[PDB]
Order: structure tokens, then C-alpha cells, then sequence
């Protein structure tokens, strides 16, 4: 009976994650569409400036990322939409990190967990790299409001026995319901829990908990899916 | 054991198809995004056509479309990035159905689908509206491969039993292993079924064959999953 209610829990524990797994990296994937995209338009006449300022604009765009901007190599002056946050003289777009990966990778990039000088929160960034004719003229960034990560992944009824987080492959909390365990560890939240693929099951603060990962391929990103056991056995009702 | 076999059928038929729902309204909500963003991009000036042009060859957005374009109101021509594919004394753009949709609705539209005047194939299009300062300039269209979409409603292993495909809400064939029955009625090739969500199970060439609609609730189209009873008994093994 036990294993009869355990093995339901378990495989509906399976299809949440997996369900997760698949809404993240196609929001993903259409991120990067967005940002691939807006940067090959501004490649048409890249130092344009006030070209790429309308286009950072324009609502729908403007409304898909928490900022968007471009920093120039010549000038290390920035494009930017956001409309509560200006440069000064203490700010170099070009020693950034979504700036640094798009140029060390010279593809599109998403930075690891870093604090954005805007609003002083752990944020991810995709970063693209800028050409004109094959020369690298500077980087633009499209940053991700990580508490709306965390709103993304917890879409799935969790039983009402636990939420889903998200890491980096070396196990840096990337979204939590509660974004101050951004940029730490995971094991802080939840310890003794080793960052691999499948179903562990530790005790607690004397409670059992259920703990499932599974890898976003694309980014080694991985959805974990922590749930109180004994509730979880309940929420299937 | 026989309700024991079938309740485990359903329900994994209830996982690939809600799996499949939501596959196909994040790439239809992607896609939405990127048209949106593309027509906002064009109203930055959009009477000015060789800008238009260079946009829609640029080739993440190029290669994210069977095909796309803008048809102008006041000359009926045509801006376009179809390869293999010109208008001639024939073609208005103007009498086309995601040019008229698009005009109708005043917002981007997902067109019922039609007959492509480029590659003679039944397609769909989303439409969009081009505002010069709220007069209405022009419509875009942004077409959408079929058998591209089959493939993609067909990502998910259906234990080998059968075959997913979409259709409008009035059961007007979207997508199909066999583009031949795009355009057609659902009936044609799965008779005395209705158009509902939930399960059928009927009987077709003395075999017995489980049927699931999922609506998508954006464009009102229905996810179908055909199943042999007996190959989906077999292949949860
Ligand atoms: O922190 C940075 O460098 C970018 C630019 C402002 C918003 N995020
Ligand atoms: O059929 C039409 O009107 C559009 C334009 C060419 C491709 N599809
Ligand atoms: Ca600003
Ligand atoms: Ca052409």
C-alpha cells in the first residue's frame, strides 16, 4: 500500500518536473529568439545609436526583458531602456559580464547569477555579441527578472506540498520563491541534497521531503522540485 | 486488470497530450512575440520599404517563418522574403486573408487556414496590423509551415500506438502526419468522433482506437492524439 501510494506520488512528482523543464527552456528558447533577433537588426547600421534606442523602445520588446541595452567597444558608452537606471562615470559597460561572455564566446550567451548595478538584485542576462562586418563593435544585454523566473516555474500545482527552484550547474540558486537565496548555494535552503538527476528522499527538521532534479539541457540549468512527503501522499486525495 | 491496463493508458495519454498543449502554445506565444515585436520594429518607419526589406532577411527572424511580408495599403504592393516567390498583375495584397483579418481585428490575428499563392500548400498566418501614428497603413504577414507544425505536435512518443494533430475549433485539419488532410474536416480520416475534450473510444476497421482532444485556449484549436487500444496496452510494457 505504501509503494502503491509512493510510486503514484513519484511518477505525478515526474510529470511536474518534466512539465517545468519543458516551459523553461521554451520560454527560454524564445528569449533568445527575441535577443538573436534584435541584435541582427541592429547589425543593420550598429552605430546608429538613435536607431537602437527606438528599437529597445518598442513596447513588446521593451516588456519581454527587465532591461534591455548595448555597450560600445570604442567609447564604453551604453543604449539602454531602462527607465529608472542611467551609467556614470564609476560604470564601464565593457568589464560587465554579459558583455565579457558575448565577447570571449562570440555567440549569443546567459551569464551566471550576477548583481545588477540597477536595481542592486541577483539577475541572469543573455548577452549577444555585435558586428559590424565581422568587426566587433560592443555587447548588448537582455536581463531576466529572477523573482519572474521563480513565478514561471512554480505554474505547476505542487500539491500544495512544497515549490520548484532553479540552479546552475554548480548548484547556485538561479530562481526561489524567496529570491534572497538567489545567488547562494542551494544547500542552504536545502541540505545534505546532492545536484544530480532523479529522486532523493531526505529527512528535515523531522519531516521526510521529496527532492527531484532534472537538467535543462541548453544551459545546464537544473528545475528542482522539493515536497513534503507526507502532504504530497495526501494531495493526491 | 483490464481497468487496471486502460486507467494507466489514459493517463499517460492525458500526460503526452497536455505535454503537447503547452508545447504548442509556448511556440505559438514565441512566435506571437517575434511578430509583434518585428511590426512594432517596422512602425518605427514604415512607409520607408528598404527598411523593411532588410529586416525580414535578417536570418534568425527569416528562418523563424515559412515566410513573411507586409502588403501596403495605399499602392498594394508587397515587401517580402520569400525566395521563390513574386507577385504579379494577380496578386493584391489587400484581398488576402491575413492582410483582411488583420485589417478586421486591428490587432495580430492567427488566420484560418488557406491556400498559399506561393507554394500551393494549405498554411496559416499570423497577421498583423502596421499603424502609421493610428492610421492604418498596411497588414503583415508571417506564414507558418504545416508540416513543420506536424512534426512538432508529433514530438512525443505516442508508444508507437498512433499520432497527434491539431485543429480549428470548428474541426478544420491544422496539422497532420499526412498534410493532405491539412484543410480539410477531422472526419475525413477519423470518422464518428465529435469535437470535445476528454476521451473517445470507437471503433474504425475492426480495431478499437482511444481519441483525446485538448483545447488550446489562445486560437481555440484542439490538440488530438489518436491511439490503438491494443499497441498503447502493449507499449507502456
Ligand atoms: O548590470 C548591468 O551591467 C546591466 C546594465 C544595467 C542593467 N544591467
Ligand atoms: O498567400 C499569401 O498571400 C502570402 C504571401 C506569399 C506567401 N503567403
Ligand atoms: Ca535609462
Ligand atoms: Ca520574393
Amino acid at each position: 500500500v505504501r509503494e502503491e501510494i509512493e510510486s503514484l506520488v513519484q511518477d505525478s512528482l515526474m510529470e511536474m518536473v518534466k512539465g517545468v523543464k519543458n516551459t523553461i527552456e521554451s520560454d527560454l528558447a524564445s528569449k533568445k529568439g527575441l535577443a538573436q533577433s534584435t541584435t541582427e537588426i541592429l547589425q543593420l547600421d550598429p552605430t546608429n545609436k538613435a536607431f537602437a534606442k527606438s528599437v529597445l523602445e518598442s513596447p513588446n520588446l521593451k516588456g519581454s526583458f527587465l532591461a534591455i541595452g548595448l555597450g560600445y567597444e570604442s567609447d564604453a558608452t551604453v543604449v539602454e531602456n531602462d527607465d529608472g537606471w542611467e551609467p556614470n562615470a564609476d560604470y564601464d559597460p565593457r568589464k560587465r559580464p554579459w558583455y565579457v561572455d558575448a565577447k570571449r564566446e562570440r555567440k549569443l550567451v546567459v551569464t551566471e547569477p550576477y548583481v545588477d548595478i540597477s536595481t542592486k538584485k541577483i539577475i541572469i542576462s543573455i548577452g549577444t555579441p555585435v558586428y559590424q562586418q565581422s568587426n566587433f563593435v560592443g555587447a548588448m544585454f537582455y536581463d531576466v527578472e529572477l523573482t519572474q523566473l521563480a513565478q514561471l516555474v512554480n505554474s505547476v500545482n505542487l500539491f500544495d506540498a512544497g515549490y520548484l527552484f532553479i540552479t546552475t550547474k554548480d548548484g547556485v540558486t538561479i530562481a526561489h520563491p524567496n529570491a534572497e537565496n538567489n545567488g547562494e548555494k542551494f544547500s542552504q535552503f536545502l541540505p545534505n541534497v546532492d545536484l544530480k538527476e532523479g529522486t532523493q528522499r531526505i529527512e528535515l527538521d523531522g519531516k521526510y521531503y521529496l527532492v527531484k532534479f532534472a537538467q535543462v539541457p541548453s544551459e545546464s540549468w537544473y528545475i528542482g522540485a522539493v515536497v513534503d512527503e507526507s502532504i504530497a501522499f495526501a494531495m493526491v486525495d
